[PDB]
């Protein structure tokens, strides 16, 4: 049958949890069988979300074909275990640039360029976009499209206003709207409140749609009367109205959605090919989650000590390294620059039994990041370091034979000797192959000699330098098929355990039910490094 | 005092005369001599009017400084006999390119960059900048800004945001809020309507503007028991509520504001110098337009035969150079198609008095355009050609003479004669001087040998051809400071008593109160060539 | 199949004629072979329209069964051709007494009582209470309500959210919305607009209502360009946007419809019995209307006469008598006040062609209605009172025989020959038979003996005054039943050729299709009349 498309829509408030809902919803109709596609419609003006600081926004993801997205796309992506378009980030600045580039070069023949028409059209194109098939040749059963901002604002006018005429257009047979809305509990009363959801439901009807399903947010089960009271007076069918309290983990989502059989009414509605939700893959993810054989630490040496959405697919591949040990991966959050001096970091790593090195695109405070490695190397600590990390392994590296003033010429443009430079350079995006050494510790992490991974940065290994730098017993274990950029560096395991640094991001290959092989070898050193110390 | 803002917004539909209710009031109070300028808001994604089509969407206005705008610039232009600067027509497509372009150079630091507050910023910062002293070294006492599109509509929302937070930056004592709406007329109840008022002042409250006076556009006057039901229903002072009827000219709408007495409500609620209205100039004016002397009749050799905003400056010209003869001028608007043969020509202008020839930026019939100009030049006819026209009149020489496929390079690429051609090019506009040929037509017009004009074209006349088209006895009368570029042509009032062209647009500096010299000689050769066909 | 209902709502600005369009429907769907029930909520808190001053208002209809009604009921019943019942006309004061005298009773059994659900509960009940069997136990097949007040008002939001419920409970099978809305013209730009229609659907979506078809009122035909605007923009099938310009009288809004195919849209969008519309009975009245072979003036001496509804019944059913003889009735509006002397009553009837002397609830002003019978019996002008009329007849003609000071106690309490007394008393409301003296002028007029008219007054002829009265030669030609109260006066024709009285409404049982014999009778002398005086 034709593609269907599943609008997501959120009232009341933001930060609701609309993309996780949406994700989940996305498993619950993949583990149906069906062929589903996400897409995030983002109501920022930022053309990518490139510009702004990680720290306070979020990560950038970053798909195969090398775009740089909201952090949404790593959701759906681990949800699905499907690899996304750059189309499924949609923002205002692309659309409104789009449109203008157009108008300047006399695309629109004469005419007055307009929010309705052509914004609209051009936000529609995009949506329908979604729904032609892929490089293999397959059209989605579902487009899931998720509609950033919150019903009643400014900002979201425009991709409310596509998606109406989506629905116009197709008809009700093809489109699908989805709402979310919060309950709110009032502790002095005890009572759960509907009213925000009867307000939320009006204004969405006021533009124009009429939701067929709603997602109650709530910290607590949305009692029957309540949900009668929502379904007579937002005029939703009872089965639509979907009591979703705050699970205990993000994994949990699918199985509250499917206690209140929203899936089935999606599936019904929306007259797709039904089929019962193979729970074989899910069941044994939950398994993993609730029921650890063991548990262990940790460190994930970033900017701050908070549990930070700047390092979420870094932190959700670190638990999916633990999950195939059915291990429990305690993050303990180390702030860099605390790890500068061998006390620091000492403080800071003692009671851990790993250390990540993250990315850190656009970052300025590096020496604590060296200090740590330099910490990781003496006390035995297996280390997985990941971009900004590779570069910190071998700027250290380099320090540790005499090149004392080693650096990137990225953090101190006037080092002697610049370890890391730029090949100013070619900024490497999205995905670039990788040939390994046989035997070597990556090589028999994949599990082969030949690999791909996804690319955000334009700083390399200076080649001049690695004979130098091998002096400290330094690997480069990986590199392009050509042999020219430095992929992949390991130390032997005679010297250290587990020593990787990759100029890669694995973490976003990695998905909960099919844990990337680097964050497995590395979580399963951590194991290792516990053991031996007990 | 501090510089007022006075906001105009519509409501209940659009064309209701917002634009010329607000150029009337910026009249009345210039006319109390307050300095006042003026600016429009166009929700349209165009970054300039010039990719739209003239003949759908009205005429482009050139401002002195090049900006190609709305033509709304031109009605404020010529109610407030100023010129205004590019930054007086602010559209959508011109502050989200500049966003845009600051977020992608890194300006906002990091930053999501939002419609609220980075769009509204710039479209404030763009309101605020019209406070600023001129190059004169004057500060405006009241900038009225007109925000286009209609309350209640997606395309207003972010200017209608701005000015609401200018309100709430500057304070109520410097900020005015004027709001057109409709009271329609039912015929078989004969009553007029008050309701689209009341709930387009509800719409206007919704988004946090409070209007201070409404204007009530009507087909008749405004009964007083209506007024009060709309003052009481808005919360608007009566003195406030403004019956606006359909004027009988443009030049009639100042004196029906001044009537209800608007302008002194303004005056005193933005707590600014009072002085009465000086009627001396508009009361001359208005004698002027009701009470002629004589009529002459015009032919208008534009595209079409309807009445056009596609040559709105053209006719407003043409007009106010009547009103310096009190003369009444009529157009008969004359389709160039129908002019291309002889008998064509002689059926469309063989009762007209004048031919203008008018300009034609992106159009492609001009054959009926130089049969028009043969007929005239054959006829005894005076004519007056703009930008396209003296192309025309520069053709129609050159073909006189033997040169029988002389043409433009613009509508003929392969002409062996491109008599007009780029000098691909320079398009030149805005403000050019030119310097006269003392005791020609032109300079006699003028009154000076030293004159400027506003341009909008890349075509020239071809410096290779001046010695063959003089042959025809058409001279090169004004030309550009160092003579290289052709800026007027003329024939000698022996041979023809007026046929003169221009590169320029001189009906852009037309006021009703300031005839452009070349309009006044142009009706004058009219009224001249009537009495001597009698 | 199960009774449908279809409601009509009003959006942009009351008096747009949303009833006639409701009425001309009921006609159409009639015309079909479909039963076919209207029913009018009035939002206002009127129990009864009985203590509305009908001049400033309109006049009050008066069923069989004796309620009081807005003047709706009146146009239903004339294009239905058919009686309602009281409970085809729903107040706010209707509905909150009920529901206000139930609480004070304790029968909500200790709830909240609350506009949403007992209000709205009360006016479904209302609405639903249409769909039950008749007297004659034919349940209907669409009962059709009109929704009072204008959409986006507070007074219409209960009755508005009933329909919803109604919608709801029913589902979109058995439930049709007709939204009614203003596009008005704009003489300056020579264009109509569709922005009112495009936000009161709006407004009507926003309170939970999707219409099904829109009336579009305008003063032109709507361009199939406008009309495809709004199907896009307010999402209306194209079939359901209804071009409904200005008609030239009430009875061609059915033949605007049909040409528009609204009623075969709603036949087939509600799944009801399809049949083609028999246009026998219309065509023929549309020929009387279109065609008539005369022209007879009459005159309509009310009280307060501005050419108002309030005597709306009266002027349908003086029209309904001139279509009988192909004439075409020319009502002349005379203030009674006027005709007091006979002077004024010469000045103000002597060139009409008939007296109607109407009813007169709640008036104080008499003896002008006096003064125009006492002109028009010396003149030999036809008379037709209604009501206070017959009061008049019989007032004027116990004066004619010397009892000077005869009045009716309702204006001279202090009348020393109160001729009109009550029996205080019993105000009769509703149908009453009477009995007419065989070979009266009335008994041929109605060419039966037995009749039966609705009534509204509590002041009757005084028995005590027959045998003085009758000294006029006026003649008590119908009483009641038992004799006791006179219901038709007339004189003798030998006398005055027609000068008849009435204590009824003949005129609420009239129809455009249906004239009353009285009317018939009274148009047919006025004719009678004018040719005698050529
Ligand atoms: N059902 C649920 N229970 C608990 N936490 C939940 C949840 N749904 C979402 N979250 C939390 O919300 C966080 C943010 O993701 P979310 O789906 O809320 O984005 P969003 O759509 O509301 C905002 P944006 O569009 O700006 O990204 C997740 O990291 C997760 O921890
Ligand atoms: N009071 C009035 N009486 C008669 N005509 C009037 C009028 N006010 C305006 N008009 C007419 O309206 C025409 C269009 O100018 P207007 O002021 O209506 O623009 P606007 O602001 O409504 C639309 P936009 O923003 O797209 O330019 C004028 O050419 C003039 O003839
Ligand atoms: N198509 C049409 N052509 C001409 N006149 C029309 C018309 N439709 C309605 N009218 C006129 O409009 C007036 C108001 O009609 P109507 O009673 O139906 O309006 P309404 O329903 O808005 C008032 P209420 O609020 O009292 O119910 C009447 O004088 C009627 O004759
Ligand atoms: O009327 C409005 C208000 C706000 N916005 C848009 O809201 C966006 C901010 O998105 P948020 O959801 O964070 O709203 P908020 O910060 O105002 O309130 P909190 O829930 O966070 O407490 C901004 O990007 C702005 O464009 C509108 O579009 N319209
Ligand atoms: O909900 C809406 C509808 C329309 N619009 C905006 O209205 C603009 C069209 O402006 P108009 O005033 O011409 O509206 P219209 O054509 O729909 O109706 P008419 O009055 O002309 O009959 C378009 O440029 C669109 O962006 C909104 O912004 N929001
Ligand atoms: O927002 C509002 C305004 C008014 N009303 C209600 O409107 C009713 C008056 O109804 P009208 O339609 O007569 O309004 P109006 O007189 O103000 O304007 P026009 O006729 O000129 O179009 C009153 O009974 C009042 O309660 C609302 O319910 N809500
Ligand atoms: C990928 C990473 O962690 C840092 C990228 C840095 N700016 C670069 O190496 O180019
Ligand atoms: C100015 C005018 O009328 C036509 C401009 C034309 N395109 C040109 O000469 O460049
Ligand atoms: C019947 C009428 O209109 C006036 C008569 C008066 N109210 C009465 O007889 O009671
Ligand atoms: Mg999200
Ligand atoms: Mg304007
Ligand atoms: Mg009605």
């Amino acid at each position: 049958t034709a593609t269907k498309h599943l609008f997501v829509s959120g009232g009341v408030a933001s930060s609701l949890g609309k993309g996780l809902t949406a994700s989940s919803l996305g498993q619950l109709l993949t583990a149906r069988g069906l062929h589903v596609t996400m897409q995030k419609l983002d109501p920022y003006l930022n053309v990518d979300p490139g510009t702004m600081n990680p720290f306070q926004h979020g990560e950038v993801f970053v798909t195969e074909d090398g775009a740089e997205t909201d952090l949404d796309v790593g959701h759906y992506e681990r949800f699905l275990d499907r690899n996304l378009p750059g189309s499924a980030n949609v923002t205002t600045g692309q659309v409104y640039s789009t449109v203008i580039a157009k108008e300047r070069r006399g695309e629109y023949l004469g005419d007055t360029v307009q929010v309705i028409p052509h914004i609209t059209d051009e936000i529609k194109r995009r949506i329908l976009a979604m729904a032609q098939p892929d490089a293999d040749g397959n059209r989605p059963d579902v487009v899931i499209t998720e509609i950033g901002g919150t019903v009643g604002d400014i900002e979201s006018q425009p991709f409310l206003e596509a998606a109406r005429q989506v629905r116009h257009y197709l008809g009700r047979e093809d489109v699908f709207f989805l709402h979310v809305s919060l309950v709110p509990y009032l502790a002095p009363s005890g009572e759960l409140k509907t009213k925000p959801t009867q307000h939320s439901v009006a204004a969405l009807r006021s533009i124009g749609i009429t939701p067929d399903a709603l997602i109650l947010r709530c910290d607590r089960d949305v009692p029957e009367a309540l949900k009668n009271k929502i379904a007579l007076m937002c005029d939703v069918d009872i089965d639509g109205v979907i009591s979703t309290p705050d699970a205990p983990s993000i994994y949990d989502i699918p199985k509250v959605l499917h206690r209140e059989e929203l899936d089935a009414f999606v599936v019904r509605r929306l007259n797709l090919p039904f089929r019962d939700v193979d729970w074989t893959e899910w069941d044994d993810l939950l398994r993993r989650v609730h029921e650890p054989h063991e548990t262990v630490r940790i460190a994930l040496v970033g900017k701050y000590v908070e549990l930070s959405d700047a390092y979420l697919s870094v932190a959700e591949a670190l638990r999916a390294g633990g999950f195939k040990h059915r291990a429990k991966v305690e993050i303990c959050w180390v702030a860099s620059d605390g790890c500068e001096t061998t006390s620091g970091a000492a403080a800071a790593l003692g009671d851990v039994h790993g250390v990540l090195i993250p990315g850190g695109f656009g970052i300025r405070g590096i020496e604590g990041k060296i200090g740590a490695i330099a910490y990781a190397r003496a006390r035995g600590l297996p280390v997985l370091g990941l971009c900004l990390g590779l570069q910190c392994i071998v700027i250290e590296a380099a320090r540790s034979v005499g090149l004392t003033n080693a650096n990137s010429a990225e953090f101190d443009p006037d080092t002697p000797d610049p370890v890391i430079a730029t090949m100013g350079g070619t900024m490497r995006l999205g995905s670039y192959p990788a040939v390994l050494e046989p035997d070597s510790v990556v090589a028999q992490a994949y599990q082969t000699t030949q690999v791909s991974e996804r690319h955000r940065h334009r700083y390399e290994v200076n080649n001049a330098y690695r004979d130098k730098i091998a002096e400290s017993g330094l690997r480069f274990s990986g590199t392009s098929p050509d042999g020219h950029l430095v992929e992949f560096v390991e130390y032997p395991p005679d010297r250290h355990p587990f020593v990787v640094g990759t100029q890669a991001h694995p973490e976003l290959k990695s998905r909960p039910t099919r844990p990337h092989p680097l964050f497995v070898a590395f979580v399963g050193a951590a194991i290792d490094y516990k053991a031996g110390e007990l």
